[PDB]
Order: C-alpha cells, then sequence, then structure tokens
C-alpha cells in the first residue's frame, strides 16, 4: 500500500539551518523527480560547491503547483 | 508598535489542510508588506459563501525563491 520513493538533495547551508530550526517546513523544487506524498527527502548540508557532512530527513506532507512556475512544487514537509 | 494582523480567505480545501498540520505554508501576492512575525486570520470560504470558521497562524518564514513576480512563499505556524 506504501511506497515512498527516497529522494537526495543538496540544499545550500542558509536554507539547511532554517529547515533543522523548522523555521522553513517546504522546499520549492522542479518536479523532475515525479515528487508524491509519503516520499522522504534527505537533505544534505552543501556550501560553496562542497558537502558539509550534515543532514536531515523530511517526509513530503502536502504537494502543490499553485501559481508556481512551469514544472516547479511547493514540497511541505515534516522534519524527523 | 505590534505585528500586523492580516485577515485572508481560504478555500475548505486548503482551510483544513491547514488545521491538520499538513499544509504548513500559504503562496500569496505580496501587497500586503508581510513580515515574519505578522499574524495571518484565515476565515474559511466555499464557492464564495462564507463558512463560519476561521484560525489564527504566524508567519514564521518568508522567501521569494523561484516564485512569479511578486509573489511569496509564507512559512506559517498554527495557533
Ligand atoms: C531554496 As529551497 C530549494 O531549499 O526550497
Ligand atoms: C492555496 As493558498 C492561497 O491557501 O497557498
Amino acid at each position: 500500500q506504501q511506497h515512498p520513493t527516497i529522494h537526495t538533495l543538496k540544499i545550500e547551508t542558509e536554507f539547511f539551518k532554517a529547515v533543522k530550526e523548522r523555521r522553513k517546513t517546504f522546499e520549492i523544487r522542479k518536479n523532475d523527480r515525479n515528487f508524491q506524498v509519503g516520499d522522504i527527502l534527505i537533505l544534505e548540508e552543501y556550501m560553496n560547491g562542497m558537502y558539509l557532512d550534515d543532514e536531515c530527513e523530511a517526509e513530503v506532507i502536502y504537494i502543490t503547483d499553485y501559481a508556481q512556475r512551469e514544472g516547479y512544487v511547493v514540497l511541505g514537509i515534516e522534519l524527523h
């Protein structure tokens, strides 16, 4: 019944911090990965072309394309 | 002074998603000069009818990343 896809994405440090702090509870992404509610994002801290070896895991709990540019979606996320 | 209180209309599908904490953001034109700390009073409507319910949320985050001109995504925290 449930088969989430795990997506591993880079996230620039400023936004990583905002997510980890639960101030930013969504991700704005091109929908080239067929994102679905229940999917898992592994958000990997990245800065100036380097992975910084910190991450956080979040579930996609809501998706919308409302008012977005072609191909973009807003993914509502719940940090684990 | 105090944080601004904005009163906005929200359709029942989205109202329900906000109340359930599934939808934790609001996509809006920024013609209100929204600021972090501001309060949104979200009033429930459906197909032009006011549905005698509402909720309150704080704007905790704001971004125009990848948005159309004048648009923002407001991160909101249900009270
Ligand atoms: C600016 As983003 C891709 O972390 O929503
Ligand atoms: C769809 As809305 C204006 O409640 O982000």
